[PDB]
């Protein structure tokens, strides 16, 4: 899980 902004971001689960 995760997400971000601007392009994206990351995460992970």
């Amino acid at each position: 899980c995760x997400x971000x902004x601007x392009g994206x971001x990351x995460x992970x689960x």
